[PDB]
């Protein structure tokens, strides 16, 4: 058991180990960047806002934790430590997350190489995260952390503008691939410069969507069994599938390429992110036994109805069962 000691940040008391010292913050729970004297390593300790003030609170608390601890990839964020000021259960209310801090993000920061790598990075955490059954759901730039060596980091500018359109729609059986559509539009953003389809809202999504990738043919519109959604496509301006090489002119072909896989409206038929790994593109980054897969996940618990106190209880469990990764 650590000794701990106080100190107020931005209006917060921040109780943490004397292991991290230097506290110093980054943003919003809210964030402060430490030194760790444990290991060397500049630090980022989160704080969590109100974690078990509703069933929805405490849920999503126990997830971020499950999630965390899980991650295990170089690629993927993952945890350094988690820890609480209380001495037991009865007085469990805060938790604590230690990562890597890392630069920058993506909203901040294009060659085609710069892109091939930050790209390719992004789908071999995906790989790696879509192997557990897990769905991030809200790629974006700036959950895309990078440092100066311009190594990435997945973590969990408008959201809107990064998502699937089944999504959008509300479709309830959407696939890991939502995240390749996502990837389709930050990569595209970073060849171009420009945000690929800047929806000012969930309809102006979709209208921007459909100019570049067609309105919808009969093989996908007979999947859908909502007259609803269906009624709207049909509607919904009625254009051809535009030509990737004429939109993102000049880029590099393969990039395009890549880019008309992952940027299909059938999410029956996007690029998978292993698949995406073995394309052209990234011939020269691609090693298939260094793309590993992760460990089983154990998601019962997302269809379990818990009382807040269950919730937090169990979170407690992993706090108190947490093993930090090796020194190395
Ligand atoms: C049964 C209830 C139902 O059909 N629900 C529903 C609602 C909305 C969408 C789908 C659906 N969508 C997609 N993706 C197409 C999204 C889209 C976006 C903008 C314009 C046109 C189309 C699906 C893709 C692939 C399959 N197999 C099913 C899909 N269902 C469903």
């Amino acid at each position: 058991r650590p000794t701990f000691y106080r100190q107020e940040l931005n209006k917060t008391i921040w109780e943490v180990p004397e292991r991290y010292q230097n506290l110093s913050p980054v943003g919003s729970g809210s964030v402060c960047a430490a030194f760790d004297t444990k290991t060397g390593l500049r630090v980022a300790v989160k704080k969590l806002s109100r974690p078990f003030q509703s069933i929805i609170h405490a849920k999503r608390t126990y997830r971020e934790l499950r999630l965390l601890k899980h991650m295990k990839h170089e690629n993927v964020i993952g945890l350094l430590d988690v820890f609480t000021p209380a001495r037991s259960l009865e007085e469990f209310n805060d938790v604590y997350l230690v990562t890597h801090l890392m630069g920058a993000d993506l909203n901040n920061i294009l060659t085609d190489d710069h892109v091939q790598f930050l790209i390719y990075q992004i789908l071999r955490g995906l790989k790696y995260i879509h192997s557990a059954d897990i769905i991030h759901r809200d790629l974006k730039p700036s959950n895309l952390a990078v440092n100066e060596d311009c190594e990435l980091k997945i973590l969990d500018v408008a959201t809107r503008w990064y998502r699937a359109p089944e999504i959008m729609l509300n479709w309830m059986h959407y696939n890991q691939t939502v995240d390749i559509w996502s990837v389709g539009c930050i990569m595209a953003e970073l060849l171009t410069g420009r945000t690929l389809f800047p929806g000012t809202d969930h309809i102006d999504q979709l209208k921007l969507i459909l100019r570049l990738v067609g309105t919808p043919g009969a093989e996908l519109l007979k999947k859908i069994c909502s007259e609803s959604a269906r009624n709207y496509i049909q509607s919904l301006t009625q254009m051809p599938k535009m030509n990737f090489a004429n939109v993102f002119i000049g880029a590099n072909p393969l990039a395009v390429d890549l880019l008309e896989k992952m940027l299909v409206l059938d999410s029956d038929k996007r690029i998978t992110a292993a698949q995406a790994l073995a394309h052209a593109y990234f011939a020269q980054y691609h090693d298939p036994d260094d793309e590993p897969v992760a460990d089983p996940y154990d998601q019962s618990f997302e269809s379990r109805d818990l009382l807040i106190d269950e919730w937090k209880s169990l979170t407690y469990d992993e706090v108190i069962s947490f093993v930090p990764p090796p020194l190395d």
